[PDB]
């Protein structure tokens, strides 16, 4: 007999079992269902459903009326809807978590092997009669043709929203710490062990590295000093494993915890200006105790710049991301009246989601000159060539791509869409539908409803021919977005969950460690609670230039 | 210059941090406290404090009075008292993790590195001047010497609550699979990275080491047949590290997941026990899935195993131990209205308090027979000869020794309880008394008052000089016991909350895991839900001995 658990039966968050030959059952546990698949509501669910607006009408809300929200804001309104937005979209997401790429079930090696990256649903079973389940063709569209009328940029379409290469620039820096996809491992597994805002993309995944990169005297790391500005240290002076062409000088290479932060000017400028952060850190930290000793210096000072990452994510990254009239607030003592575990891991379908290639431009304007991909990557002198100051001032004025919509990848980075396409299909990732199910969205009726247009849409039905077929990364990127917005309700509806549990879920915002002591008295706490991007870069240059995640206009 | 934290000014779990040349100050935060030492109380503390009665009362009301508490027992008060017993208890342990050897302090470092046994209190800080802090004298009472005049069995003391070996030997396996500090990290490390149930002494601490075991068939681990009946394979079959005395060749040897349970036909016996049960798990869970493949079975069986383990500790482990009348349950669910953490950290302290060696008689009785320790000790046939059924009910059958009360181990095993003393001063512990108002006790003003009886109490008041410079190790074995009890208030009170807490914490008894689909259905869920000692040995046996963690009348 067929696989049952193809049909994806179990309704609202049920988990199909095999039992026999040629049944199934169910597990509707706490779903708020009953029956069979789950689809009868219980008192409470049916109380919620037929009053709980459409997602939609939530964005609405949220993106209008100035007035009200600027009531909201000013007064308890702002901390009752934060902890509203924290607790209803983190609890869509499995803590502890449950499966992995080896298991679409729940077990021990799942829990302990932190080496996995997590998945929400489960794979598309392997016995499966489409290979997204039961619906659509025996062979799913080319990878390469799908990205090349589907995804590749024609015209430069900019984003309304104002986003800028220095969110850009943010995005992948800050992202990439908990995102690393092991080269030996495979696909589905990680080298982030820390499993979000660790900061080993600054410190390492890896002690041998960390200690390799820390200068062991006031808790500070390496550094050089070249032009009388401070930038990460060579490798001669800090020997870690760094990707770099091979061929380039030992003098021009820069150590730093992530190793693919060389390649792009944009990421060696993140490094640069949060180790620059560290050593400030520290010396605001021997000042206040002078007895105290190099590795209390330095993991004190880490959990500070562990805070002040999370306080910049929430209430700037965040804020203009979803472009809401809410001002968003860094507070973790709005959770700890409530039932939220302190713990987080990565999911393969975060990964997947937070591929904004779109965002990245034709060519990078610095001043007067404009220099394409073929002169920004992998260039080593830039960053130390302009300076701080003159690069984030030309990434905070250059406008960055709009990510939803469709055709705005350059054709440059066209290949990593491709293989995040790829990469899907051997993750076994379920088909868009089922997550829009998962996340209380309606699933997509149609081809025209996804893209809100008649052109590209009819092209799709052809390629895939069931809705309930397409895909998980396509889906996202091909949805039209939010009245002049940078994306789809699915990357925010999908995106958020995942994204608020990783940053309030950081030990660090638990009643145990929010304490004054864990970042060295008063002065450290305050460090966390008053950070700005306009902060960390400016209290770190000589001079202060236009620093924003957002263009000036 | 002396150190002020020295002088453990900060109280009731106030963190001092060391500021300037010679000042401190505490971080009265969520403690119910302010002012200079967190010592004022709020208003709602002054009230909890005053109206909670001592942790005597309570026991005494919990050990007196059959009639009251077999109403109780009856009544939904079970689960009242019980979930306030599990709640009130387990918030005495900071979650997320605190401090460990190498950090007095919050780090991300001790969060992460999973290596390090946790700690509840910092250790005393090197440049203190005397061991213990301030107070004592300048070189500690002679390691050797305590035990031998205090702790050193003369006649043999039987555990008045009537705990047989059958519940000592399952304490020292249960126990092992979270205690294994590593002797080549050293003191405060540790192998066993699942820091709790996770059967890590059946299916081994590592993932090579459980393939090894497995026989990767119906989800089933390797055995081998002897007498008719299932043991253990050899290392030939099963090539596994095992420390065995020199000279006895891997062939002669039995392969399971903690190393160290080849040296006692004991810690052989329940690993025996438990992998019968684990394929007999295997054998149900086969019919009721047959599409399912090894991997599968391997891990659902483990997770019921994980299940039967909590059940059998909290239901009768527990029961025994604390001797109440109240009739203590399992049930997760009892949670599930609760800020809870689901993640357990193994303390060194918890460590160092459970090395309960008095447990162990001054013989070894099987049925006609009367093994003394050498015959006893690395036994390789002694199992095989008698088999299960019979073993079970020796040990059963044998009182084992009262914990408490002090003079009463062995001096084969004498050694142990020198060690643990010689590693807390390594591990800086800090004193007694300090670890009582960690607990919710007041501390002791005299050693009269420890003891109950006068002469032990003036050589330990000669050699230590002061009370508050009495050990934690030695200060839970030779403080008075409750009347008719197996050990005193303080092995209850600082040990409860560190069990509790790591039995609960448990992800399995999270909302997310415990459902019936995580154990295959409902089968394997009932298993867990009707898990006994009794279940355990007499539905993997032939014949049904006698089987208790008490001796019969
Ligand atoms: C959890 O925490 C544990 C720490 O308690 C971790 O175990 C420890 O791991 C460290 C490093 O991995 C081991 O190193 C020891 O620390 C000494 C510090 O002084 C160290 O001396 C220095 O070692 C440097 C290398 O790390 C060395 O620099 C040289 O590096 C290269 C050669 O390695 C070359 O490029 C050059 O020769 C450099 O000079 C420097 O010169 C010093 O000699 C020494 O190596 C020590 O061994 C600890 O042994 C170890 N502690 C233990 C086992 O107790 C553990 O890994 C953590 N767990 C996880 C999962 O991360
Ligand atoms: C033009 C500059 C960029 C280059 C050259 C680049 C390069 C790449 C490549 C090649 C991969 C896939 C590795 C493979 O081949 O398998 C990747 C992964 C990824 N990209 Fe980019 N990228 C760029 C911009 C961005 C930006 C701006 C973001 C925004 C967050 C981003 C997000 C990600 C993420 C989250 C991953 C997964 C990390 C991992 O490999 O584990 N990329 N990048
Ligand atoms: C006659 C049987 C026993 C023998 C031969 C014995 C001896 C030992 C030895 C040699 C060790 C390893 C070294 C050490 O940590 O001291 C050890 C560890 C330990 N034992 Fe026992 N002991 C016995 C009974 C018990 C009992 C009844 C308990 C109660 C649970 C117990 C609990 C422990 C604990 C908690 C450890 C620490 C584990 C570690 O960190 O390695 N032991 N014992
Ligand atoms: C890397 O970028 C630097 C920018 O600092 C490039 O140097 C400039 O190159 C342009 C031509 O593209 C010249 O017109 C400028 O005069 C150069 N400026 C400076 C300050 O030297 C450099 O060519 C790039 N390197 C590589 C290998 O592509
Ligand atoms: C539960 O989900 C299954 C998905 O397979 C539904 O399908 C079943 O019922 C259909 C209509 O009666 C049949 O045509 C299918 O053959 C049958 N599928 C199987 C595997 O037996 C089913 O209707 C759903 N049940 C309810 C009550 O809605
Ligand atoms: C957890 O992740 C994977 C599980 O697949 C482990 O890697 C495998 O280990 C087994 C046994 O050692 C090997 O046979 C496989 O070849 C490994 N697969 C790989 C490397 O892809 C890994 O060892 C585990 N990690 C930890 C920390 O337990
Ligand atoms: C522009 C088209 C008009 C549709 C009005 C949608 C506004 C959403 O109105 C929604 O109505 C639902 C009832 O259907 C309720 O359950 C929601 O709580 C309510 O806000
Ligand atoms: C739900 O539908 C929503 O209706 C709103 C009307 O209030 C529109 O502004 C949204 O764009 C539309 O999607
Ligand atoms: C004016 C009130 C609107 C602000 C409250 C925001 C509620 C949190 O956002 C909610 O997230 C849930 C979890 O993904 C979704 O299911 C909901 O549709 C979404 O609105
Ligand atoms: C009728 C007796 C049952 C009362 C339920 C109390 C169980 C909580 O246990 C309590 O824990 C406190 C914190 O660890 C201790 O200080 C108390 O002495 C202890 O009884
Ligand atoms: C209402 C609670 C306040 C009384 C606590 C006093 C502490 C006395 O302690 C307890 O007193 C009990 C009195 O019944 C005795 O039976 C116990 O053995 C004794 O330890
Ligand atoms: C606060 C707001 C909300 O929850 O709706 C919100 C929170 C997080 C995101 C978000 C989505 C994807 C990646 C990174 C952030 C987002 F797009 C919107
Ligand atoms: C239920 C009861 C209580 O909390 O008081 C209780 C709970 C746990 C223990 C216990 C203490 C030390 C090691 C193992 C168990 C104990 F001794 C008593």
């Amino acid at each position: 007999p067929v696989n049952p658990c193809c049909y994806y039966p179990c309704q609202h968050q049920g988990i199909c079992v095999r039992f026999g030959l040629d049944r199934y059952q169910c597990d509707c546990t706490r779903t708020g269902y009953s029956g069979p698949n789950c689809t009868i509501p219980e008192i409470w669910t049916w109380l919620r459903t037929t009053l709980r607006p459409s997602p939609s009408f939530i964005h609405f809300l949220l993106t209008h009326g100035r007035w009200l929200w600027d009531f909201v804001n000013a007064t308890f309104i702002r901390d009752t809807l934060m902890r509203l937005v924290l607790t209803v979209r983190s609890n869509l997401i499995p803590s502890p978590p449950t499966y992995n790429i080896a298991h679409d079930y729940i077990s021990w090696e799942s829990f302990s092997n932190v080496s996995y990256y997590t998945r929400i649903l489960p794979s598309v079973p392997r016995d499966c009669p489409t290979p997204m389940g039961t619906k659509g063709k025996k062979q799913l569209p080319d990878a390469e043709f799908l990205s090349r009328r589907f995804l590749l940029r024609r015209k430069f379409i900019p984003d309304p929203q104002g986003t800028n290469l220095m969110f850009a620039f943010f995005a992948q820096h800050f992202t990439h710490q908990f995102f690393k996809t092991s080269g030996k491992m495979g696909p589905g597994f990680t080298k982030a062990l820390g499993h979000g805002v660790d900061l080993g993309h600054i410190y390492g995944d890896n002690l041998e590295r960390q200690y390799q990169l820390r200068l062991f005297k006031d808790g500070k790391l390496k550094y050089q000093m070249l032009n009388g500005e401070v930038y990460p240290p060579s490798v001669e002076e800090a020997p870690v494993l760094m990707h770099y062409p091979r061929g380039i000088p030992p003098q021009s290479q820069m150590a730093v915890g992530q190793e693919v932060f060389g390649l792009l000017p944009g990421l060696m400028l993140y490094a640069t200006i949060w180790l620059r952060e560290h050593n400030r850190v520290c010396d605001l930290l021997k000042a206040e105790h002078p007895t105290w000793g190099d590795e209390q210096l330095f993991q004190t000072a880490r959990l500070i710049l562990i805070g002040e990452t999370i306080k910049i994510v929430i209430e700037e990254y965040v804020q203009q991301l979803s472009g809401y009239f809410l001002q968003l607030k860094f507070d973790p003592e709005l959770l700890f009246g409530a039932q939220f575990q302190y713990r987080n891991r990565i999911a393969m379908e975060f990964n997947q989601l937070y591929h904004w290639h779109p965002l990245m431009p034709d060519s990078f304007r610095v001043g007067p000159q404009d220099y394409s991909y073929e002169q920004f990557l992998f260039n080593t002198s830039m960053l130390v060539d302009y300076g701080v100051e003159a690069l984030v001032d030309a990434f905070s004025r250059q406008p960055a791509g709009r990510i939803g919509g469709g055709r705005n990848i350059d054709h440059h980075i066209l290949h990593v869409a491709v293989d995040v396409i790829k990469e899907s299909r051997v993750l076994r990732l379920q088909p868009f539908n089922e997550y829009r199910k998962r996340f209380g969205m309606k699933p997509y009726t149609s081809f025209q409803e996804l893209t809100g247009e008649k052109e590209m849409a009819a092209e799709l039905e052809e390629l895939y021919g069931d809705i309930d077929a397409l895909e998980f990364y396509p889906g996202l990127l091909l949805e039209k977005c939010h009245p002049n917005s940078i994306f789809g309700e699915s990357m925010i509806e999908m995106g958020a969950p995942f994204s608020l549990k990783g940053l309030l879920g950081n030990p660090i915002c638990s009643p145990e460690y929010w304490k004054a002591s864990t970042f060295g008295g008063e002065v450290g706490f305050n460090l966390v609670k008053t950070a700005t991007l306009k902060k960390l870069v400016c209290l770190n240059t000589k001079t202060c230039p236009y620093v924003s995640f957002h263009v000036p206009d």
